[PDB]
């Protein structure tokens, strides 16, 4: 019994590498953690982001731990576990710009629940960014968060990974990043981000949704395990125990 | 009764010899070898991040008392800095994308010590110039790379200088430059990364003038601090201490003598 696992290696702390290259997070804990339930060999494998779901697709690898969101889009082309977490975002901006000063610090919107009070924050915060550029990593539930709220206020600039907009915005290139919450907070106290900081409000549930294993239509018994394997570890503490050694929260749904 | 106290600088941008975690924790060659010294020392050990532009401002301007960021001894440097015995040497090589047809750049495999084998070494030079011809070449501004480039490739390869390798390795991948050159071990463990998928070390590796040996970078008349390190790195030399760490981060001997 085994089973390829695809990551990407450029989100920590959910998935990045060592300095040798060797895969580690979040993610590859509880993909190992995963496949000792269901009595599985597990091989670890990266793969870029924009070629993440043709190369599942492709049977490059038989499943996806990349901290991917579960989206109607994304259900189109690829069929997904029960969930294992839940995507929290926020803005991050030099800690000495103006841009700091953006409305609803620390405060947490659930756009599921809380849609009302969410619209006012993203419409204050849509003209307090006015004329500004911000980077946000292409084909992610941010850039279509990004789309849909700040599109004809911000000059909105997609890369291809985090790390890459995060070097455009201590660069000066870009005022704001957007990002998953978490992501940012372990990127801005790495030296490179020196003055960064996580500035506004939080976003959770709508367009963000859950975290999930991601696997091909057709591998109905490859659901099945992963399924009774994530019951499993979230009923014995194991994939929170996991969240708080790596994210120091809990990022369960 | 209690231990005096040191702040070592290190820039956190080159793996294996000085990176950080997740979580920006310093790690690293530098970090473990620094731990090391300060014990041997018999000194608390407080190690920052500086980026590599202002590591030597930093140092005069008195931010921290030590530098530990693969700093090769230099003439140039000497000017203006002091420096502890060395603790490493560098070792230089290329790298482009393995797809590229600078790959086939002679010869990959051989070593050339710039000291002892000057004459083969500025035969293959000669050999990698020409075969660069046109090219872009993308380095860390104000190393013994920089050096190296201007002095054998300047008016043959379009010379692009950044603040961080981390920058020209972004660059590599995305094919805004042809090659990269910098520290092999660095390199090498670069290319290991799921962002420099592809990239690989090409042609000769290099060693001796230019790159010199790696020291603490030190403020110039801090004779004390000198004093200090020099003892704790000949101590360390002595019980295998460099050549262990060396092993366990870069799987290559890094240390001079
Ligand atoms: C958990 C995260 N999900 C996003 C971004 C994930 C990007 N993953 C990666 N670079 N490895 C998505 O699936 O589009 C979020 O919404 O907060
Ligand atoms: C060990 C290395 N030294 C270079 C490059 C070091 C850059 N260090 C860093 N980014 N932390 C230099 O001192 O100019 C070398 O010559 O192979
Ligand atoms: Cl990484
Ligand atoms: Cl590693
Ligand atoms: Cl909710
Ligand atoms: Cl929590
Ligand atoms: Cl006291
Ligand atoms: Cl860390
Ligand atoms: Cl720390
Ligand atoms: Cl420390
Ligand atoms: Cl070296
Ligand atoms: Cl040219
Ligand atoms: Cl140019
Ligand atoms: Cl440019
Ligand atoms: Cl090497
Ligand atoms: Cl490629
Ligand atoms: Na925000
Ligand atoms: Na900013
Ligand atoms: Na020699
Ligand atoms: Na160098
Ligand atoms: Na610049
Ligand atoms: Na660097
Ligand atoms: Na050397
Ligand atoms: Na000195
Ligand atoms: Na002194």
């Amino acid at each position: 019994k085994s089973i390829t696992i695809a990551t990407e290696g450029g989100y920590a702390p959910w998935n990045f590498s060592g300095p040798g290259g060797k895969l580690d997070g979040f993610e590859i804990d509880l993909a190992n953690a995963l496949c000792e339930k269901m009595k599985a060999k597990c091989q670890i494998v990266a793969q870029n982001w924009d070629g993440i779901m043709p190369s599942l697709t492709g049977k490059k690898y038989d499943a996806i731990m990349a901290a991917m969101s579960v989206t109607p889009k994304r259900q189109e082309v690829i069929g997904f576990s029960i969930p294992y977490a839940a995507g929290i975002n926020g803005f991050a901006v030099m800690g000495d710009s103006k841009l700091a000063e953006m409305p609803g610090l620390g405060e947490t919107y659930s756009l599921d629940s809380q849609a009302d009070a969410a619209k006012k924050a993203i419409a204050d915060i849509s003209s307090f960014l006015n004329g500004t550029t911000v980077g946000v990593q292409g084909s992610t539930t941010a850039s279509t968060f990004l789309d849909k709220y700040f599109k004809g206020s911000v000059d909105i600039k997609e890369y291809k990974s985090v790390e890459e907009h995060n070097l455009d915005l201590t660069s000066g290139r870009l005022d704001a990043v957007l990002a998953n919450a978490t992501v940012l907070a372990a990127a801005i106290e790495k030296p490179e981000m020196k003055g960064a900081k996580l500035v506004g409000p939080l976003f959770s549930g709508g367009e963000f949704g859950v975290v999930a294993v991601g696997l091909r239509k057709e591998d109905t018994a490859l659901k099945a395990d992963f399924d009774a394997a994530i019951k499993a570890a979230s009923e014995d503490g194991t994939i929170k125990t996991l969240s708080l050694k790596w994210f120091k929260v809990d990022v369960t749904p």
